[PDB]
């Protein structure tokens, strides 16, 4: 009978489990429900609130993984394995988690609400990498990771209807937030410090959260990893979400908005999943079919609107890259890329890749992104090819875009702070030549080398108790640098100056302009050409 | 002459016209015999005007060729009055029609044996210059380095390239013909003054750059030499030729503007007119504001050139050609102070975000406002995009590199693809004694002086670097001029100057430090403005 263990919500009594970190023990308690299974007639629909539940719910284990796309790309790889669900998967899987310092929390404990990424079509809060323990322990932080639907169950939207608005996997991850500031602080959380912090299409979805009025009351400070809510993937028009579902209602046999929804609510979950890849427009790498859609309700305008006009005055945000944003995303689908090769590619190869990597670049747009990242030392060496198709992809989906962002926010009113994440993890199965790939900061972030029988080095062990303290800080006060405190000081990102700092095992090192003149080149001047 | 026998019998001279006496110059290492003022046409003057040179019939007597001749007629810049910068290359003789005539620079006594011939084509856009200029003088390459060089006068401005394409009146390109006609008398006659037919190199700076690349792309004049010196300028590129079209229109307006109306008499009555007449409207005739622009230049009259230079380039076969092609290190900067909006020579030249686009206009203006936008963008420092340093120096290297670095970038690739052996320089040593302002690095046309020996002369007030710079880069070329290699055969101690190819790209920096090779002469912009600019029309 553990009483700091035993915890009351606004639903009802809660059972967690004892956790051990290497540091000590923490709480932890996995599998609340947030949200009313969205099952059946609530499927595409918006979250309803979980109901009250009597007895005491066991909340010792992880729940389902939301529908997804299983990759089956390299079976068995740990590379790709790692991000896997991990659970079972289920519809029924509006679950959240909570950790907390064993004992529970003295005094009202500054919150970090985690975000998976995954393309909007996959991701799960119970991997490994998002385990929570470690921040709890070492750091004695609050740490809240919700699921939230991926695919066509969290993003097929017929716009204007009522059965498929859209959006409801933000919706549900807001719904997670309400959650929070609801029954936080029976966990030892402050609800009045809550940061959201995310990678990829998490980074993306805090990105949305920022820019959604409704969401901006719950949350204070904002983290985005790898990723933004503009840029050319995070979101779609509501005429071509509306395409897509359409299409995809006819790839699966349906036939009216009613009428065919409706006939998508009678479809078992995997024939969805099966069709959901045949819907979209261009052969592309970092694209996807159902991801958010600019409603005018949760999305009152596009992103870039939104961010050209905001005011963000009361706003501190912590925004990055790593060092090889594109790499990972060759190996999915641009001819001359494998984890096995080397990947060295020709220049005709090249000419295709940039195709592919920039579907709606027109010919002209296209030939311009070909000659500026041509190396003309050397404009046929493989090598220099590979590594600048990987730049293009990269650039184009994350650099450019975290570096118009940062711009916008820090010019508007926004604490800004950046980084580029340089280390490349001495554990890491992907092959050397695709560097620092995406998402391979978050397990130093978590503090995953704190853990002896994980087969980190030591430096990476201090490295990761740096970044958990960065972070952490940032949680704390809005600002990354330590304020009792010898390593360089941390500088906020401005439109004048533009200074961020690179993140790896040497001390803070403060450069200036993030790929400015690449970014230059995507941001001001492409768009001139259409 | 009935005074042959009492004259110094090692400065007689006999040509296809007759006899000629020169002159003996001092040199700081010893005497030069030198041939001043030999003509080389009739004089295209009245009823010639805008016409072929006519080969100078010849004469009775001794040609008295001791003095400088007279100046091709031309505009003399007055900007400055008074300041060297600017009138080291003003005329130095009187202006005239009257200005077809060569020199030659010998050792003295003359060669023994047969001398490798170096040919000197002077620059000024086509509308100013001349053969006469102290920067031009010859006697330190025929001293030291024994060698034979000639140069020429070719009429510029209207009277060199006014043209009616079509006409047999105004054909266009006649001053290129006065200098075809030059280097076919060397061919006759050379060998009477120690040299050696066989092996003609040719060299020149900016427009006469152009013009040697010009005799590389015209069938009659190549075998009329066999190397041949580009030093910042290119036949291809955006100022060094008109077409026909263009080059009609342009005379019919200056002809409409002095007063002139079947292009028989309109060609008659602008040569009514008088020379300083020309030349005072030259000026009013070209569509935009334009630095580094000119009004007459050659024009593209299937016949000369029988296609555009690049054109000719890009089908070439140049296998049996050496070429040595080069730039200076701030090839704009010259040209800033002279029509951009906030440039001078006596300020520092600052200049506002505004005024750099204002710039980036006038500089190219050809290019459409997207063409201009993509120049501004690439030229911008985006940590410091309200630097007036930056911007200066910004403007700078957009005007050079539209003109000068890339078209020689260009050229050597092409050539270097298509057989020719190719050798490229950087030059960056800024001289001494330059009286232009700090913040123009090394300007357009101030490696000549070096190139021919100046420093030698202590009167001059040289650094004693500079003298040895100097003798380096006087052996550099005359190797190049007997060999067809840059490299002393025979040096093993200093470092090799290699070739230019398409795979490494290798070019060399001149300056007071041994010869350093680097990689890629401006590759990336070289490539915006070669490969990407072009497709934005």
């Amino acid at each position: 009978e553990d009483p700091q263990l035993l915890v009351r919500v606004r639903g009802g009594q809660l059972r967690g489990i004892r956790l051990k970190a290497p540091g000590g023990p923490v709480s932890a308690f996995l599998g609340i429900p947030f949200a009313e299974p969205p099952v059946g007639s609530r499927r595409f629909m918006p979250p309803e609130p979980k109901r009250p539940w009597s007895g005491v719910l066991d909340a010792t284990t992880f729940q389902n993984v939301c529908y997804q796309y299983v990759d089956t790309l390299y079976p068995g790889f740990e590379g790709t394995e790692m991000w896997n669900p991990n659970r079972e998967l289920s519809e029924d899987c509006l679950y959240l988690n909570v950790w907390t310092p064993y004992p529970r929390p003295a005094s009202p404990t500054p919150v970090l609400i985690w975000i998976y990424g995954g393309g909007f079509y996959s991701g799960a809060a119970s991997l490994d990498v998002y385990d929570g323990r470690f921040l709890a322990q070492v750091e004695g932080a609050v740490l809240v990771s919700m699921n939230y639907r991926v695919g066509t169950f969290g993003f097929l939207a017929l716009p204007g209807s009522r059965e498929a608005p859209g959006n409801v996997g933000l919706l549900d991850q807001r719904l997670a937030l309400q959650w929070v500031q609801e029954n936080i602080a029976a966990f030892g959380g402050d609800p009045m410090s809550v940061t959201l912090f995310g990678e990829s299409a998490g980074a993306a979805s805090v990105g949305m959260h920022i820019l959604s009025l409704p969401s901006r009351s719950l949350f204070h400070r904002a983290v985005l990893q790898s990723g933004t809510p503009n840029g050319p993937w995070a979101t779609v028009s509501a005429g071509e979400a509306r395409r897509r579902a359409t299409l995809l209602a006819r790839l699966v046999g349906c036939p009216n908005d009613t009428e065919l929804i409706a006939c998508l609510r009678t479809r078992p979950a995997q024939d969805l999943v099966d069709h959901e890849w045949h819907v979209l427009p261009q052969e592309s790498i970092f694209r996807f079919s159902f991801v958010p859609v600019v409603d005018g309700d949760f999305l009152s305008d596009t992103p870039e609107a939104l961010i050209n006009t905001g005011d963000f005055q009361d706003l501190q945000v912590l925004v990055g890259v790593v060092k090889d944003e594109g790499s990972y995303f060759l190996v999915y689908g641009v001819p001359g890329f494998s984890k096995d090769n080397e990947s060295l590619i020709s220049r005709a190869q090249f000419l295709a890749g940039v195709r592919i990597g920039v579907p709606q670049a027109s010919d002209l747009a296209a030939e311009a992104v070909v000659l500026h990242y041509t190396d003309w030392l050397h404009p046929e060496d493989p090598t220099h090819l590979r590594d600048a198709m990987s730049a293009v992809v990269g650039d184009h989906n994350v650099v450019c875009p975290v570096a118009q962002l940062a711009g916008r926010l820090a010019a508007q009113g926004a604490r800004v702070y950046a980084y580029i994440f340089e280390h490349r993890a001495s554990t890491l199965t992907w092959p050397l030549w695709m560097g620092v790939p995406h998402g391979y900061e978050i397990e130093f972030i978590f503090g995953l080398p704190l853990d002896p029988s994980l087969n980190y080095t030591t430096e990476e062990r201090i490295f990761a108790q740096r970044l958990m303290k960065y972070w952490t800080n940032f949680a704390r006060t809005g600002d990354p640098n330590d304020p009792r405190d010898k390593s360089p000081q941390w500088p906020p990102y401005t439109t004048a100056a533009q200074q961020y700092v690179s993140l790896n095992l040497k001390p803070l090192e403060v450069r200036r302009g993030l790929r400015a003149q690449t970014c230059a080149f995507w941001n001001r001047f492409l768009p001139k050409l259409l």
